């Protein structure tokens, strides 16, 4: 067993979007990394957490107070799913 990578559809746009709006995609990037890395669990600052309702199986971390990473993760995937606002992402 060796854990994929995955990217939604709907990430790709996410990120497209974030780029036109400014968002510093360092900060994006860096999350991301550890997350393919495995560099794991993630620090503090994330305030990553598993999600419920609708996202019930993903999680949540942060990587600025109102830019969210939805993700998932199991001993065989990770998937990028959503990044953007907390309005945008769970409103």
């Amino acid at each position: 067993i060796q854990r994929d990578i995955e990217y939604s559809g709907q990430y790709s746009k996410d990120v497209k979007l974030a780029q036109k709006r400014h968002k510093d995609m360092n900060k994006l990037k860096y999350l991301m990394t550890l997350l393919i890395n495995n560099t794991l669990p993630l620090p503090a600052v994330y305030k990553d957490h598993p999600l419920q309702g609708s996202w019930k199986g993903y999680r949540d971390a942060h990587v600025e107070p109102d830019w969210i990473l939805i993700y998932k993760l199991t001993d065989k995937l990770l998937r990028f799913e959503r990044t953007g606002t907390q309005a945008a992402l769970f409103g």
